[PDB]
DNA sequence: AGGGCGCCTATAAAAGGGGGTGGGGGCGCGTTCGTCCTCAGTCGCGATCGAACACTCGAGCCGAGCAGACGTGCCTACGG
């Protein structure tokens, strides 16, 4: 069971952006630093570097505190996107080798980590203890390789995928800076985890598929929803000219369709016009707009059309998404192909050009016929466990490489 | 107790059975070989079932056009 930030949650901006053009989709998940253009940072010149030591202690304690004075048990503290800050709160770091990830979270989103551990034979004393995680033992393994007799593998675990990862050290020479309009602060920060390939567990949808289209549509009307809510006119009133600003690839007709059953058109004398909500119309509660769109389906839709941009940027057009080697490649196949396979409904390449790094040591996710009928099964499993071994020994691993010259 | 007289030894030849010994043939029984049958396995042929592909129909979405309303500008008429 995951629970989400509030800020997750309820779909706010800008933890989830309401349109993304093909700048931002090329720079999805790798904001580049902006400069600002007014507050203190948007000055010349050398600027603090902030310590956080005493607030770090400082927020530990208080949410402790509200701990204790309700009156102890399990507390909720990711209420408001203040909560969210890197500036409190203990830290790590998560490092993913894939370069595009099929499903990745959107900031204010949570994740477990859980510690798969697989039991010697006869007297098992338990799995060893690890910093961060909860052990999980498990007879059957979660991953496509299955896990040795006293074997522990961390993970990532949530509602878009499971993966596993590998806890390291932070170099000496690093910190992190984090960097407002105000002011720059630093912490200190030891844990960084490399993450392995996703296994994903949510499917991502095709490009004009029904799916798609009905989750922007519902998306918007989510949108429209919450405008109408923080309205403070009464009766409340919203402008087009805010939903087209945030849905700019919308034609105003399309939006026109959402707003009819619950708004009005109010026309005035000047270029600005209000759609004001019929007063016979009820507005959907906090907890009925939650439910029709997920922090999870936002982030399926994204990595659709962040892949489709990056599709179309390497010269393969819409007839395209038989099949080109690197249509393979994007989310909807992949993870349609890995989650049919989970279901048993199929096998997979797992040796192909769907292989994310390129050398062998991750999984091309890509549909083979379950179609001696031991032995085909047999060599599947054998395949998945090499591949599987290869990575927990390549990415857990501290050897130091050693720069290609090339 | 001893002399003579009986028998043995050797020679030829015939008569005919009968008896004895050895070899061959015939007859009967058993063994071996061949043929047939049965069983099992494999291959081929035919029929039936399942899967895949194609076609058709319906629904939905999008776009374009038209109408209405509002605002602004220009011209004409009315009022002071």
């Amino acid at each position: 069971i995951i629970q989400h930030s509030i800020p997750a949650v309820e779909l706010r901006q800008p933890f989830f952006p309401t349109h993304m053009g093909p700048i931002k989709l090329r720079q999805f998940h790798r904001p580049p630093l902006k400069k600002y253009s007014f507050g203190a940072l948007s000055q010349p010149g050398p600027h603090s570097v902030q310590p956080l030591l005493k607030h770090i202690k400082k927020k530990a304690k208080m949410r402790e505190q509200e701990r204790q004075a309700s009156g102890g048990g399990e507390m909720f503290f990711m209420r408001t996107p203040q909560d969210l800050t890197g500036k409190d709160g203990d830290l790590i770091l998560a490092e993913y080798s894939e370069e595009n990830g099929p499903l990745m979270m959107q900031v204010g989103m949570a994740t477990k980590i859980k510690n798969y551990y697989k039991r010697k034979p006869g007297k098992d004393p338990g799995a060893p203890d690890c910093k961060y995680g909860e052990t999980v033992y498990c007879h059957t393994s979660p991953f496509l390789g299955s896990l040795h007799p006293g074997q522990l593998l961390q993970a990532f675990e949530n509602n878009l995928f499971r993966a596993p990862i590998y806890l390291h050290k932070m170099p000496e020479t690093d910190f992190l800076i984090i960097r407002t309009r105000q002011g720059y602060y630093i912490r200190e920060l030891v844990d960084i985890f490399v993450v392995g390939q996703q296994c994903p567990l949510f499917e991502v949808p095709g490009p004009n598929s029904k799916r798609a289209n009905t989750h922007i549509r519902d998306f918007l009307q989510v949108f429209i929803y919450r405008l109408f809510w923080k309205s403070k006119d009464r009766p409340r009133r919203i402008r087009m000219e805010d939903i087209k600003k945030a849905f700019p690839s919308h034609s105003e007709s399309s939006i026109r369709k959402r707003l009819k059953l619950c708004a009005d058109f109010k026309r005035t004398g000047m270029d600005s016009n209000w759609w004001v909500l019929k007063s016979d119309f009820r507005l959907p509660t906090e907890e009925e707009i939650r439910a029709m769109v997920s922090p999870e389906q936002c982030c399926a839709y994204y990595s659709m059309i962040a892949a489709e941009q990056r599709l179309k940027d390497a010269g393969y057009g819409e007839k395209s998404f038989k099949i080109d080697d690197e249509v393979r490649t994007a989310p909807w196949n992949t993870t349609r192909a890995f989650i049919a396979a989970m279901k048993g409904k199929c096998l997979l390449e797992v040796t192909g050009v769907a292989d994310p790094t390129g050398c062998g040591e991750g999984f091309s996710y890509v549909k083979i016929p379950n179609k001696s009928v031991a032995e085909h099964q047999e060599r599947y499993k054998e395949e998945c466990q090499r591949i599987f071994d290869l990575q927990n020994k390549v990415l857990s691993s501290t050897e130091v490489l050693s720069t290609d010259t090339d």
